């Protein structure tokens, strides 16, 4: 029979039932509208759930095995189809792996960073809504049982970030991002940053710091309240599992785990505020009511735009936050960028 080219489209145009499966399969799960070859599960809404559904659905529709490492990171739809269909012939480190390239080689390069969630490939809505398909790489990876994530994860976690980043380049304009977590994260890898002897451009982290002192966060035995607790684990139980039903408890026991030790270790991680140029967003949400400042103007860092929106971290996640900084976030990082505003 020899081997056949299978076609191979770089996108449009499938094949007569390869590429066919595959299309239909994520047009019928979350696509709605899909009918490419070189689609990105990130960018179309990928999840241990979605991406669950699909590799086990093109897994029996083309009576193989797919799904580890061949789903959302062996390449795309196309492959994706010349793998089941084909052969995999190709490695690609999954996102069990320590990083996930969702977009690499076309331009500005994002580094996000500090999900304060279980995976990261929920953020293309922003990703996506303030570029076409820039450079992005957030690293993050699953939890089984992982023993120093409990209070050693910032220490882990941190060497896994800067190591991608000094693996691109030693040194440069770099725009990182934060959530939940990352004020306490960014600042620490931040300070470790502009010591190691690269210079950072713009690093924006949002989550609730308004102008009066530090967070709840500075003793958890007197600040985790069983709301900001619920709140989180609810949004995340509801998120993850989508009532679906793809893991008993494993994935279950790794969220509330995760967020757990997070938010419990959070106290004891450090705190070391930069001099440079970031972002600080303020949770009116969760406004203490107690603030009181007297011409403060944010001395902490010797540059930031302290913007006032009433949201709360654990529902400042959603779709709904990132679609509203989309135009913003271009007018913000271009007026940061270089130089005073323009606009």
């Amino acid at each position: 029979m020899l081997p056949e080219l299978k076609a191979q489209a770089p996108g449009r145009a499938p094949k007569a039932g390869s590429e066919t499966i595959i299309a239909a399969a994520f047009s019928s799960l979350l696509g709605c509208d899909v009918q490419d070859a070189d689609a990105d599960f990130f960018a179309l809404g990928g999840h241990a759930l979605l991406a669950m559904k699909l590799a086990a659905q093109l897994s029996r529709q083309v009576a193989r095995q797919v799904t580890p490492g061949q789903v959302m990171v062996a390449s795309t739809v196309a492959k994706l189809a010349t793998i089941i269909d084909a052969e995999e012939d190709s490695t690609r480190r999954m996102g069990f792996e320590t990083i996930l390239p969702l977009r690499e080689g076309n331009g500005p390069t994002l580094f996000c960073f500090h999900p304060a969630s279980g995976f990261a490939w929920q953020f293309s809505v922003l990703s996506r809504y303030l570029d076409p398909q820039w450079s992005i790489i957030g690293i993050q990876s699953p939890r089984p049982n992982g023993p120093m994530q409990t209070a050693a994860n910032l220490d882990e976690v941190c060497e896994a970030h800067l190591a991608t980043l000094l693996e691109q380049q030693p040194h440069g304009p770099y725009y990182l991002l934060g959530y939940s977590l990352g004020g306490t994260l960014a600042q620490g890898i931040a300070a470790r940053l502009r010591a190691r002897g690269e210079q950072v451009a713009f690093l924006g982290l949002l989550d609730t710091w308004p102008p009066e002192t530090q967070n709840w966060q500075e003793k958890e035995a007197n600040g985790l309240d069983p709301e900001v607790l619920a709140e989180i684990n609810r949004e995340r139980e509801a998120f993850l599992a989508a009532q679906q039903g793809s893991t008993s408890t494993e994935l279950f026991t790794t969220i509330e785990g995760n967020y757990a030790d997070a938010v419990r270790l959070l106290t004891t991680a450090h705190s070391v505020p930069f001099d440079g140029k970031a972002t600080l967003f303020v949770a009116e949400r969760t406004l203490q009511e107690g603030m009181s400042p007297e011409r403060a103007w944010s001395p902490w860092i010797a540059e930031l735009d302290i913007y006032r929106q009433d949201c709360a971290h654990v529902d400042i996640i959603s779709p709904g936050t990132f679609e509203k900084i989309g135009p913003i976030i271009r007018a913000t990082l271009n007026r940061l960028e270089h130089h005073h505003h323009h606009h």
